[PDB]
């Protein structure tokens, strides 16, 4: 017997249901979710890190002139200087006058420690839910994982289950992310094959042992102004180093809904921000026969103190008539109430309490007790609480949130002047019969 | 929960409250002066005999 309803999105919050056969016993459902991430399909650009700008020797020949060919190894500047007349350990190093020719080379290349300290760019697309869900149907505990996608079923023993699609999932990581070292940054990173000096991304590669190196460094030689054979240079600094001075607040730090971002893989834990269709297949060994179950002939309710909350505040007391020994569920058939306990053992003419969650100052709500509804009208109380450490469990609707007093005087101001308008123009009415 | 209430400064004469909770049953209160003592700050001005 297949049910279908819809559950909130939250981790926790256990989501009470009453599944009801024509010829059998109406039957406790429990879904929660424990667990929900967001894991969505990303692919890598570059990554990036410390440049080792690495120097090698100059190449000096005496009063010959050479020129040096254009390598193919990242950010490859070289450059050649006349009148050089070098001096290393020992004295001059050419015989030939003023016309030597040095040759000054310089290449970037990924520093030692990139291993650890690299960040990788990666592009995010959407998204796909993979929710855990808890299902004691029957006191019957189903632990199982499933997709959001609404085709794919959930691997259980006895149990099938499909979850709808989203209604909006919000896609915490933007179209390109940043991670380092476990940290997530929304960062624009420019296009591979595209470098600034002093900005991110100025070093980039496939991979970090990748033999293709690019990088755009500002790098610059210089003519050796002192007779020695060190090569000058000037370079703008790492854009990696001045990313990380104003790399700004984590995705771990900024991200809405509070859900955790975790990597290897990249996923977003915990989300809690709308509402999943489930189309659930209970098995019918669950389902008992009506004649089994014990009937109630005759139930009331009251309800001593509501304190409306967060908290599971509030507690009804049943009245009932039950026939024969026995157990059966209970359940709120209202929007803005939550029960907390799902079945109830009876066996014959007695009292039991409950206790339930609202969102209204107005508690007009139906419990069926184990087949039979009946409503409860009260009133409920603000708790004094400012702040509560859990999640409310239900949800203003606008409608009850307005108190039943309330409702009284706005409704009464409104009819009285309705009722004004209405007397007004039958006067007119029977004055212009005259 | 905080439970404000007035109490008469007799001493014994048990004073009766009732602590209401939504969430608990009402409790009995009991608060008895069992003694008091009005201290005043002085100073010695001289002494005579
Ligand atoms: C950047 O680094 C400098 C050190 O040169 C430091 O004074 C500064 O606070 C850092 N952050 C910003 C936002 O400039
Ligand atoms: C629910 O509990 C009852 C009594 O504890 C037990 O007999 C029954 O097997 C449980 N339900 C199912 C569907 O197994």
């Amino acid at each position: 017997f297949e049910h279908a309803t819809t559950v909130p999105n939250v981790p926790g919050i256990p989501y009470k249901a009453l599944v009801e056969r024509a010829g059998y016993a109406p039957l406790n459902l429990e879904i929660t979710v424990v667990s929900s991430e967001l894991t969505p399909s990303t692919n890598k650009e570059y990554v990036t890190c410390k440049f080792h700008t690495v120097v090698p020797s100059p190449q000096v020949k005496c009063c010959g002139s050479l020129e040096c060919k254009a390598s193919s190894k990242a950010d490859y500047t070289c450059r050649v200087f006349g009148g050089v007349y070098p001096f290393m350990w020992g004295g001059a190093q050419c015989f030939c006058d003023s016309e030597n020719t040095q040759l000054s080379e310089a290449y970037v290349e990924f520093a030692p420690d990139c291993t650890i300290d690299h960040a990788v760019a990666l592009k995010v697309h959407t998204a796909a839910l993979k929710v855990g869900l808890r299902i004691v149907y029957g006191n019957t505990t189903a632990r199982l994982d499933t997709f959001v996608n609404g085709v794919t079923p959930g691997s259980s023993r006895d149990l099938k289950v499909i979850a709808g699609p989203i209604s909006a999932a919000f896609s915490p990581f933007d179209h390109k992310v940043v991670i380092r070292k476990g940290l997530v940054y929304n960062y624009d990173f420019p296009e591979y094959g595209a470098m600034n000096p002093g900005a991110f991304g100025d070093i980039q590669a496939s991979s970090l042992d990748a033999t293709d190196i690019v990088a755009r460094t500002d790098i610059r030689l210089l003519k050796p102004s002192v007779k020695n054979i060190h090569v000058p240079y000037t370079q703008a600094v790492s854009g990696y180093e001045m990313w990380k001075n104003n790399s700004g607040r984590p995705l771990q730090e900024t991200a809405p809904f509070g859900c955790k971002i975790e990597v290897e893989p990249l996923r977003a834990t915990n989300c809690a921000y709308g509402h999943i269709p489930i189309s659930i297949d209970i098995p019918d060994a669950a389902f008992v026969r009506s004649s089994e179950s014990p009937t109630i002939l005759e139930v009331s309710c009251t309800v001593a103190d509501c304190i409306y909350s967060a908290d599971f505040g509030g507690s009804l007391t049943l009245q009932y008539k039950a026939n024969r020994e026995g157990h059966c569920p209970v359940h709120s058939h209202s929007t803005t109430a939550v029960l907390k306990e799902a079945t109830t053992h009876v066996t014959a003419t007695g009292s039991i309490t409950l206790h339930f969650s609202t969102s209204s100052p107005q508690a007009n709500f139906i419990v069926s007790l184990c087949g039979k509804k009946t409503t409860c009208n009260a009133e409920c109380k603000p708790p004094a609480d400012h702040i509560i450490g859990e999640p409310h469990k239900v949800d203003q609707e606008f409608q009850a949130a307005v108190s039943k007093t309330s409702w009284n005087w706005l409704l009464a101001l409104f009819g009285g002047a309705s009722s004004l308008i209405v007397v007004g123009l039958i006067v007119l009415v029977c004055s212009s019969m005259l």
